[PDB]
DNA sequence: GTCGTTAGTTGTGGGACTAAAGGATATCGTGAACCGAAAAATTAGTGTAACGGGTATCCCACAACGCTAG
């Protein structure tokens, strides 16, 4: 869409889309599951599955 | 030789899948410019004090006797 020469490579750049599926991923992704904080072996159990 | 009929597929579509507890999520992409609407803030303008009688009410104090003679 741009043709004036007043344009650099930063003014192209969007963070939201970048940091939304990457916080869609981390917020509502089933494998990114609330860890089991019980006690020491459901946490080595629970990154071990 | 040709046309309607019947039964047995065959592919495709619509409908089921305990009970109890619990129950948090994250959610892009951008084009300009002027006009209208109403909701809000700022500004401009007017003011009493005691007196006469007469009488309604209040608080505040006091009274509501006893004896003798014609």
């Amino acid at each position: 869409v741009r043709d004036n020469e007043v344009f650099t490579p930063i003014d192209l750049i969007n963070a939201k889309t970048l940091s939304s599926v990457i916080n869609s991923f981390f917020g509502t992704n089933q494998l990114s599951q609330f860890m089991d904080q019980t006690n020491p072996l459901a946490e080595i159990t629970h990154k071990r599955r």
